[PDB]
Order: C-alpha cells, then sequence, then structure tokens
C-alpha cells in the first residue's frame, strides 16, 4: 500500500554528472563515453545573452576555454560542436560510469525524473512531467543549467531533458538531448511567457485508478459517458482532450479494478463539476495529473532497475 | 523558483541494495563494508510470525543458510548476530561502493528519502516524514522490507530507517539500523495499530515559509498570536503542539522573510479556520507538513521574491 510521487534511482545518471565552466559562467554538463552535453548558453555573457549570435560566439573559444570538471579530476576537452541548443565538448576520456543509454525526445503528459545538480553535484531527485505548455514545474535555482530529465527502461536511462531557463511565473524550460528546446522557447534573456497550461486527463485518470487500487472509491458512481460527451466537459475545464489512445492505454488499469476507462471518465466528470466536498484522493484536495498510466502499474507493481 | 517534494539523489544508496534469503523468505539488505543489515525477520516463516521467538529461530542457523546476493554475485556469510530487530549478516567481501556513512536515529516530523527495493533491486526514491505516530506513509508492496530511509547531507549518507512492516490503515513500520523500531510497534503479526496521527506544525511553518520566499503571500495576515493561544487552537485540528524549540528552528526563516514566527502562527491559525478558498500554496490545495524547516533552507534561495 501507498502512492507517493516516485523518481527513477538516480545512480546511473549522477556518473554523469560533470561541472563546465566557460568564462565567469558554471553550470552542469553531462558526460556519456567521450562527449560532454550543456546548454550551450554557458559560452554567453549577460550582454551576449540579450541577443547572442552563437556561432559567432562559440568561434571565439578554443578547446581549452571549457573547464570540465569531474568530482576533482579536470577533464581535458579536445573538440567542441553545437547542435541545436547543446554544446557537445569532445574529452579525452571516455566516462567509465557511462550507462547504456538513449537520446529520447518526450511528449506533454509523458512525465520523468529530474536530478537537479549545482556545480556537476547532484543535489536531490524529484519526479515531474512535461506540461501541455511545454513548460515543466521543476525545481530550480541559479547553477542548476545543464540539470537532466530521464527515465529507465529495465538497464536502459533515457535521457528526455536538458535544464536551460525559468519563465517569468517560475515555471522551466528546456531541450531534449540533441538541443531542441521543448515548447516556443528560445535561449535567450528576451520576453517569454508559458502558454495557459491544460490538465493532463489521461494522467488523472490513471491516478483516479491509482486510488482505488489502494482502497479509495468514494468518487466512484453508476454512471458512465460517451467519449465525446466527456470531451466536452474536459474542455470546459481546461482539460486536454482524452484521446482513444489514451482509452486504450488505460485498458490494463481498467481491468484490474473493473472499472470501465468512460465509466471512470464520469467519476471525473462529477468532480470537475461539484468538487471533492471536503474529500481527498490519495491524500490530495487537488487532482493530480503528473502520473502517467504506466507509472500507476509501475508502481502497484513493484518494477526494478 | 518552484518548489518540489524532492528527495535525495540516490546512487550512493543503490550501490548497498543487496537481496537477503532465508528459506523461502526473500527481501532487502543493505551492504555496507563487510555487513549486511536485513529485518530479523526474514528468518521467520509466516505462521512463526504471531508469536516468533528471535533467538530461538536465530539458533537453529548456520552462515550457509542465509543466501546474499549482490547483482548476480552470490556473497558469503561468515558470521551473523542479532541486533533487536536486525540481523547483521558479516560477509567475506566488504562493498567496494560502500560510501561515507552513518546511522541516525530520526525524531517525529524528521523527513527523508526512501528507496523502494525489491529482491535487492532498486525500484523507486521518494520523500517522506516520520509522522508524529512513529509511523511512515511510504508506498510499498510484498518484498519491500529491508528498503532504507537516509538524508545524504554533504557527501555523507546517514541512514534513519530500514522498513519492517505494512499496518493494517496501509502505513508504515520500521526501525533505525540499530533495529529499534519508531514507534510502540513489533515485529510479530499481532494485532497492532497506528495511534491517531496528527499535522506536523513545524514542517508546515516551513512551508509557509518556503512560499513566502517563492513569493507568495495571500495567506499573510495583519495578526501574532501567543505561542500557547496558537498551541490552544491548533489542537484543535490535530496539529502538534508547537514548542519554543521548534520556534527557535524557524529563526532563520523569519529572519529571512521578515515575518515573525507568531506571525506565521496567526496565518496559519486563520488557514486553519477559513480554508484556502480556492487558493493553492506553492501548487497545493491541503496545507503541506513533510518539509521540514532544514528542507526549505536546503531547497529554496537564500533571496525571498
Ligand atoms: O534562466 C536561466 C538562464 C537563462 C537562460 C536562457 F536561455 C535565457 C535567459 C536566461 F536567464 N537560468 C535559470 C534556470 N533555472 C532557474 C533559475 C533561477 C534563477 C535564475 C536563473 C535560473
Ligand atoms: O508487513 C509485512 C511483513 C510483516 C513483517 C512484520 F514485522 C510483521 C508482520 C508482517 F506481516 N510486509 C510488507 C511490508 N510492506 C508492505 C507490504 C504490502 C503488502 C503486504 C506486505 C507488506
Ligand atoms: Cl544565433
Amino acid at each position: 500500500s501507498g502512492f507517493r510521487k516516485m523518481a527513477f534511482p538516480s545512480g546511473k545518471v549522477e556518473g554523469c554528472m560533470v561541472q563546465v565552466t566557460c568564462g565567469t559562467t558554471t553550470l552542469n554538463g553531462l558526460w556519456l563515453d567521450d562527449v560532454v552535453y550543456c546548454p550551450r548558453h554557458v559560452i554567453c555573457t549577460s550582454e551576449d545573452m540579450l541577443n547572442p549570435n552563437y556561432e559567432d560566439l562559440l568561434i571565439r573559444k578554443s578547446n581549452h576555454n571549457f573547464l570540465v570538471q569531474a568530482g576533482n579530476v579536470q577533464l581535458r576537452v579536445i573538440g567542441h560542436s553545437m547542435q541545436n541548443c547543446v554544446l557537445k565538448l569532445k574529452v579525452d576520456t571516455a566516462n567509465p560510469k557511462t550507462p547504456k543509454y538513449k537520446f529520447v525526445r518526450i511528449q506533454p503528459g509523458q512525465t520523468f525524473s529530474v536530478l537537479a545538480c549545482y556545480n556537476g553535484s547532484p543535489s536531490g531527485v524529484y519526479q515531474c512531467a512535461m506540461r501541455p505548455n511545454f513548460t515543466i514545474k521543476g525545481s530550480f535555482l541559479n547553477g542548476s543549467c545543464g540539470s537532466v530529465g530521464f527515465n529507465i527502461d529495465y538497464d536502459c536511462v533515457s535521457f528526455c531533458y536538458m535544464h536551460h531557463m525559468e519563465l517569468p511565473t517560475g515555471v522551466h524550460a528546456g531541450t531534449d538531448l540533441e538541443g531542441n528546446f521543448y515548447g516556443p522557447f528560445v535561449d535567450r534573456q528576451t520576453a517569454q511567457a508559458a502558454g495557459t497550461d491544460t490538465t493532463i486527463t489521461v494522467n488523472v485518470l490513471a491516478w483516479l485508478y491509482a486510488a482505488v487500487i489502494n482502497g479509495d472509491r468514494w468518487f466512484l458512481n453508476r454512471f458512465t459517458t460517451t467519449l465525446n460527451d466527456f470531451n466536452l466537459v474536459a474542455m470546459k475545464y481546461n482539460y486536454e482532450p482524452l484521446t482513444q489512445d489514451h482509452v486504450d492505454i488505460l485498458g490494463p488499469l481498467s481491468a484490474q479494478t473493473g472499472i470501465a476507462v468512460l465509466d471512470m471518465c464520469a467519476s471525473l466528470k462529477e468532480l470537475l463539476q461539484n468538487g471533492m466536498n471536503g474529500r481527498t484522493i490519495l491524500g490530495s484536495a487537488l487532482l493530480e495529473d503528473e502520473f502517467t498510466p504506466f507509472d500507476v502499474v509501475r508502481q502497484c507493481s513493484g518494477v526494478t532497475f
């Protein structure tokens, strides 16, 4: 029993965190094989950030300008190249702690673990979701740039996020490990804002299934709904549309609890129109949307890595 | 910006998780130096559980009755001793991944990270607090016994909890790493129940200070309170009494925000009375009590917004 916001064990990623320094700017890098990946804005000064020409700022740098520290060991940079908004620093030493990994680009609604780092040293691990507006509600301070988001499938670490910036509302923006930003964001000091966010409907349904598995059924009802009527109600409450793919993905949880997906949608419909009436679900007075259907199955079955 | 329930990076603890088997029972063990620590109930059958005589069950065992597996490597048990409710298995190999560590016994209200494990393999990491009733609201399934709770302040792992059992309400009971249970619990299948739980007042106050540091002041009011009047009100909402020690501990957060501890107590009183009126504090519609004053100082900026 119990249901917690659970992150993947971060050990395989901790062995990849390094400190990257260029001039006065210090941030984090991910050392995989003989390459260190970090945000390209490490080459910028505060004036450079206002309108950076990254190719022009980069051409002025030599390998010895990038100080890379792996614990208390300085790595020597033997090459440097840019791929989108990520800077790739070729080093002489391959990371002996390099796990089996892949670079994956995730979709909004998908969750991942973030290993927050400062000066190449991991400070904490938390779970979060890629919001439908492509921001993440992270917990980051100055120096956290280069911290990474990941998932683990079997023994393979799938790197999906690299932290680049904080938006005016305190939410975060970053890229995949190929340097492509999630969202309409740019790595530049200019006016940028998170778009109006929506609730990840399939994740709320997965969390309602987790609550039923954990013994909370007060919200269930005798009712069902059509997928189209539920989507009219979801549109009204700033909830993401629920697709047939989402219904299919919820199949295993539906079979385990004996509550049809559209049966759970009618419980959600009632919660949206009426609220919780002073009650909680899994210790929350809000409908939680940062657990995917897979996260619920993984936690309610004890999958290991 | 941002405030998340953040766990410590689990890598230093992952390198200590092993599987301990005694007959048909399999659970987790913590391998530090040449000793493997695990719950002593690994030697019990299930029938044994009602009224086990651990000293009598243990005397019937030899070292080779204990099978310890670290990854795909069997460790050889060369000695065994019981210390309270923990079984200590001396092995013939010191763990080369043994971090700098210490065993600490924590008090209710203290938080720690739990690395949930099954078959000596880590599955997830989450943050939780030792409830005032000495239970933890964990997320554990069968086979999670031997999973540990820890804090990693300045490169040293402080092991504070070892998971032993699940109570009828779905909450969890365990021991420190010296085998002393937290609370009035025993490693027996007899009728045992968690005492009525209360809210960790000092932690709620710390979290309100975190919200002020992150720019949220809607809940503040022009009132103050005496420490005794706050306690008479708070006890009526099942909140733990706030002591002078708690007020002292909140001193740094009070100085950083400019809000006196008893002024924040008056906000808490009003929050208890009024609820949130459709508002949230740090993304929560409930008063969060699983962040200590120390956790808030660790995660939040030193500059208030
Ligand atoms: O946002 C940036 C740097 C930056 C990158 C960029 F692409 C455009 C403009 C910029 F300012 N770094 C930060 C990340 N996360 C949290 C922070 C908290 C406080 C201060 C900076 C934080
Ligand atoms: O509680 C026990 C075993 C046990 C230990 C003991 F000291 C006394 C009585 C006992 F039953 N195991 C479990 C631990 N955590 C979570 C679980 C979830 C489901 C089923 C078992 C779980
Ligand atoms: Cl450019």
